[PDB]
């Protein structure tokens, strides 16, 4: 799959996009890769933030579904008009599919001023598609209309970011060691179950339901490791204790202010590793993924008012459950094995580390009562 390696680009804090084409003749657009939503939605009007936008009037293969879609979400909103057209991924498999496209005609806080993407590719399942599950997501259309296998994998490498989206397979040069798989609990978001959490090997010793209240998902469209409120408190308390050779203000831990060091002398050593144990493939079997401060202390570049190496604490509290965003995914090669309802993790060959510690995927471990860790209404 050499042709798909390095097909992702981006900038820090702005996410990862892939090149796509829509319509006939093909119109090229950069599209954010989002495993936490399920609509293919593209800018279709000249918003001033946009480098370009889908011009349906130029496409002979465009078909109008004569239907609108209104999509508020937690941090913004978009609105648009539904249709279908021919879509392809130049640095992806050599195919063209007829897919649903929402032509975005109005938005708020959706497009980012200064970003180089003009649309969003929701890779999750029909259950959370807008307006309803009858609007078949792109990846479903792709697999149904071609012989592309029903899986994809993401290597997100974290000021220009890069990575690979391998569509229909796995590229073994992108990771080291073995893949370890966790079941997709339910096909809506990429929902998984965290069974145990450690800070520097020290169990938080919470009831594991707390870790998945009310869900845990893998999400390339979020920067942070987001944790349920009670788990975040406990995590921060333990992280504070482990790093207490230096002290930092209460605002920092809340992501309300940054912290700065002299260039090339950030004290990585004083920050602990974070380990999430995930439900394994076998009864009573788990594995663990481990990230470094290099993943959860994220450098902020655009601080015009400062001169030093500044960082944001990128673990935060949530009311929507655990979100394994970029802070997790940048540690690993992640295989969204839809065909087998599972997600594979392996150590990423591009993850940022130091000479003393590296991100890790280890198993098998013996963990009982893993089914009780799931939340049910
Ligand atoms: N996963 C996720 N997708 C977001 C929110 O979180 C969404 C995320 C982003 N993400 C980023 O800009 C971004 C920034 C940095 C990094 Cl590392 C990743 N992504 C942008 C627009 C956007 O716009 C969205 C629009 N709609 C949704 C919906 C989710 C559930 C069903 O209804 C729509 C989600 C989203």
């Amino acid at each position: 799959f050499v042709e798909m390696v390095d097909n992702l680009r981006g900038k820090s804090g702005q996410g990862y996009y892939v090149e796509m084409t829509v319509g006939s003749p093909p119109q090229t657009l950069n599209i954010l890769v989002d495993t936490g939503s399920s609509n293919f939605a593209v800018g279709a009007a000249p918003h001033p933030f946009l480098h370009r936008y889908y011009q349906r009037q130029l496409s002979s293969t465009y078909r109008d579904l004569r239907k609108g879609v209104y999509v508020p979400y937690t941090q913004g909103k978009w609105e648009g008009e539904l249709g279908t057209d021919l879509v392809s991924i130049p640095h992806g498999p050599n195919v063209t599919v007829r897919a649903n496209i929402a032509a975005i005609t109005e938005s708020d806080k959706f497009f980012i001023n200064g970003s180089n993407w003009e649309g969003i590719l929701g890779l999750a399942y029909a259950e959370i598609a807008r307006p309803d599950d009858s609007l078949e997501p792109f990846f479903d259309s792709l697999v149904k209309q071609t012989h592309v296998p029903n899986l994809f994998s993401l290597q997100l490498c974290g000021a220009s970011v890069g990575g690979s989206m391998i569509i229909g397979g796995i590229d073994h040069s992108l990771y080291t060691g073995s893949l370890w798989y966790t079941p997709i609990r339910r096909e809506w978001y990429y929902e998984v179950i965290i069974v145990r959490v450690e800070i520097n090997g020290q169990d938080l010793k919470m009831d594991c339901k707390e870790y998945n209240y009310d869900k845990s998902i893998v999400d390339s469209g979020t920067t942070n490791l987001r944790l349920p409120k009670k788990v975040f408190e406990a995590a921060v308390k333990s992280i504070k204790a482990a790093s207490s050779t230096e002290k930092f203000p209460d605002g920092f831990w809340l992501g309300e202010q940054l912290v700065c060091w002299q260039a090339g002398t950030t004290p990585w050593n004083i920050f602990p590793v974070i380990s999430l144990y995930l439900m394994g493939e076998v009864t009573n079997q788990s594995f663990r993924i481990t990230i470094l401060p290099q993943q959860y202390l994220r450098p902020v570049e655009d601080v015009a008012t400062s001169q030093d190496d500044c960082y944001k604490f990128a673990i935060s509290q949530s009311s929507t459950g655990t979100v394994m965003g970029a802070v997790i995914m940048e540690g690993f090669y992640v295989v969204f094995d839809r065909a087998r309802k599972r997600i594979g993790f392996a150590v990423s060959a591009c993850h940022v580390h130091d000479e003393f510690r590296t991100a890790a995927v280890e198993g098998p471990f013996v963990t009982l009562d893993m089914e009780d860790c799931g939340y049910n209404i």
